[PDB]
């Protein structure tokens, strides 16, 4: 729980880093 919360943040962060350039390509 409390440990998973941290992982949830990183995910949302990276989501706007790599996908920002290409989502499928």
């Amino acid at each position: 729980g409390a440990w998973k919360n941290f992982w949830s943040s990183l995910r949302k962060g990276f989501y706007d880093g790599e996908a920002g350039r290409a989502i499928r390509r």
